[PDB]
């Protein structure tokens, strides 16, 4: 796999998009 969680910016265009609280996206949920 390649979650591409971190280059999924340069693969997939913005990361902090999330602003950062993604790490609570598998968390919170
Ligand atoms: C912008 O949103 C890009 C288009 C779109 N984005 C999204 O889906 C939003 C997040 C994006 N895509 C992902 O969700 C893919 C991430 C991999 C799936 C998650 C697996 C579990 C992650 C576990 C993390 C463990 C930490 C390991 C250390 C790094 C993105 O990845 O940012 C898109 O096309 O996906």
């Amino acid at each position: 796999h390649a979650q591409g969680t971190f280059t999924s910016d340069y693969s997939k265009k913005l990361d902090a998009r999330r602003a950062q609280d993604f790490v609570q996206w598998l968390m919170n949920t």
